[PDB]
């Protein structure tokens, strides 16, 4: 398997964490895409991924699987025992809900804030920027932190009693938040504690 | 099971189609949320869904499953034989990729265009609007149509040889597109043909 990514990207982190979690890092050849050079916006990479983002998985037969959620679903089901994406119908549903909600309310908006209301990847890569939109996404992400704090006052992991794809998305959300110095509010005690715990997981600790 | 939705909403259509597809419509009590009155933005509905959108599934024990993808994953796995979200690892991966890509490149941007660069749900509901962002999402959606046309010149359904959650997302994308009169380009022959076929499916035909 090939993963096209940048090693320190927060979305890439979602797949790298999931790979470690599945003891599969050794099954993967990582190929560097230089986002700083806008390599992801040029025809060669766009042929690997219409949406122009990393990571993207390429299988031995050339099948391309793009999107963190889809890659995770692929690698989680491979060894026949899913430990990230759910076994029962309720688990699959709640994990996908929380995974998507973490994208919507935390990770995606931090990333839109990076690209739109900061220099981001630089003026040659960020050809269009909407600062007003980017700033509102910053605020959305802050609300997201408060939302995930309320979740974590009631359960030990984002989707319930077990570690899942959803924790990985929030972790990636907080990694991005650190990149842009969007501070987790002091009063977000449950989110802070959970994150410290997450940073103790081998998969996460090695990466950071 | 309860679904909170509005009957003619394109995102709601994704779940209603999936329910029909799984022969499960009779297992569902539909409860009306009035988006035109901004009911989805008030405290009572926000307690059902932090993200403030429809549809949302509520189980007999009060468990809430939000997000079209998550609801579909839940109901597809219920009867033990998934026909929408994939059996093999490759199927799960490709279907999730295409499902997410249809959201990203077609349905979501049409919807953002509706809410931001048209009157949308009206000036009392659409309290903030970014017309410039909304118009760029319109353009993104147009590109999406061209993208899905290229996919459908090579395979009969969005994710491959079989009907899946991914077709449902594109269908919902085109339903929304019709609402806002964003015309499918003439040269998008494969997308047009596929859509006519989709409108022949009982699940889709009844809904429209
Ligand atoms: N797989 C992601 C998208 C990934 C993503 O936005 N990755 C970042 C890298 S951290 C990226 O490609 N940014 C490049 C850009 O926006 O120009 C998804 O789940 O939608
Ligand atoms: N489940 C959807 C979101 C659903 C959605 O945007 N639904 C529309 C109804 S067609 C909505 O609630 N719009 C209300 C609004 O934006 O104010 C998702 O998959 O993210």
């Amino acid at each position: 398997m090939i993963i096209y990514d940048t090693p320190a990207g927060p979305y890439p982190a979602r797949v790298r964490i999931a790979l470690a979690e599945k003891n599969m890092l050794s099954s993967v050849q990582f190929v560097r895409i230089n986002l700083w050079k806008g390599e992801h916006k040029k025809p060669e990479f766009l042929a690997k991924n219409y949406s122009g983002t990393v990571p993207v998985l390429e299988l031995d037969d050339g099948t391309l699987i793009a999107e963190c959620t889809a890659i995770t679903e692929y690698i989680d089901a491979l060894d026949g025992t899913p430990t990230l994406t759910g076994k029962t119908p309720l688990e699959k549903g709640v994990i996908h809900m929380m995974n998507k909600r973490a994208e919507l309310e935390l990770l995606d908006p931090v990333s839109v804030y990076f690209h739109h209301a900061t220099p981001g990847l630089g003026p040659e890569v960020e050809l269009y920027q909407n600062k007003e939109w980017g700033l509102r996404q910053r605020d959305k992400a802050l609300h997201g932190m408060h939302y995930f704090d309320t979740v974590l006052r009631e359960r030990p992991y984002v989707a319930g009693d077990s570690f899942s794809m959803a924790d990985i998305t929030v972790i990636a959300g907080l990694i991005f938040a650190a990149i842009v110095k969007l501070q987790v509010p002091e009063e977000c005690e449950a989110l802070r504690a959970w994150y410290k715990r997450m940073q103790q997981r081998p998969s996460v600790k090695k990466l950071l």
